[PDB]
């Protein structure tokens, strides 16, 4: 409720397709006024509550209600948020540099001193977060991107909280959702859900990224998601024959199937992997 009610076209142009999904779509746009370019998420409301071809408005408001608190380096910032009769129309700092695998993927080679220095930029993001108890609950390789990716220390920003949740003291939070490569047990097996489900998919996706092998990715989604409960994964020798053994304990630090027993954000930015 209470989102700008005149027409997006009459303050901003729009411009190429960013990306999509099943019930968004983010396009490049610029603010008339100021001639600084945006980033635009057309969100499709269900309208009608038996509806499955869009979102329902409880969704969206949580996720605008969580947008309007943040502002920090490496997360993305909310600048306007317009309704029409179908969309709700999110104008979001642009990030304009693509996914961080897909820019590392082009270097020639990458060294674990060098990889570290993108990952704490993911972790610097994450502590902001949870310092607001604020969990993601979507975080993947392709929700992290690069603002610009022609400088020479690019910056790293995470996107999409289409399933960020405040965490709320007083009752247990369960659902299943998100991609099976990277949530966390409790979310497979229906648990209760926190902060430290965001701390296994940072595991995922530090493994990855030191290896471009994903760990618990199955040939079928039943297959996956059963690697995911019971923790069954290997640092094969073809791919983490040149990792650390500190790289290696913080990965089994994080993929920890007792989310009490995991560490956290505040832990893993002591770690001696991160803090030498
Ligand atoms: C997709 O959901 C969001 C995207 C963004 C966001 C904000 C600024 C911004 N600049 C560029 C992009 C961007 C560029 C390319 C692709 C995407 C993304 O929508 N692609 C799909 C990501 N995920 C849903 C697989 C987003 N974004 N995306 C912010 C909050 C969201 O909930």
């Amino acid at each position: 409720t209470v989102f700008r009610q005149e027409n997006v076209d009459d303050y901003y142009d729009t411009g190429e397709e960013l990306g999509s999904g099943q019930f968004a779509v983010v396009k490049k746009c610029r603010e008339k006024s100021t001639g600084l370019q945006y980033a635009a998420k057309f969100i499709k409301k269900r309208r009608t509550k038996s509806s499955r071809r869009g979102v329902s408005r409880e969704d969206i408001e949580r996720e605008v209600s969580i947008l309007k608190e943040i502002q920090h380096p490496n997360v993305i910032t909310l600048h306007e948020v317009y309704e029409n009769k179908t969309d709700v129309i999110l104008i979001l700092e642009l990030v304009a540099g693509g996914e961080l695998f897909d820019f590392l993927a082009e270097k020639e080679s990458l060294t674990e001193e060098e990889a570290t220095e993108f990952l704490k930029q993911i972790l610097n993001g994450v502590y902001y977060l949870h310092s607001l108890q604020i969990a993601h609950f979507d975080l993947k390789p392709e929700n992290i991107m690069l603002l610009d990716r022609n400088v020479p220390k690019p910056r790293i920003k995470i996107i999409d909280f289409g399933l960020a949740h405040k965490i709320d003291f007083g009752n247990e939070f369960k659902n299943i959702f998100g991609t099976p490569e990277f949530v966390a047990p409790e979310i497979v097996n229906y648990e209760p859900l926190g902060l430290e489900a965001d701390m296994w998919s940072i595991g995922v996706i530090t493994y990855i990224l030191l290896s471009g092998a994903s760990p618990f990715l199955g040939d079928t989604k039943q297959e996956t998601l059963a690697n995911v409960s019971a923790v069954n994964y290997e640092f094969e020798d073809e791919y983490f024959s040149n990792t650390s053994a500190l790289a290696k304990d913080f990965i089994r630090r994080l993929l920890v199937k007792d989310p009490k027993k995991r560490m956290t954000i505040q832990d893993s930015l002591q770690h001696p992997w991160i803090k030498p």
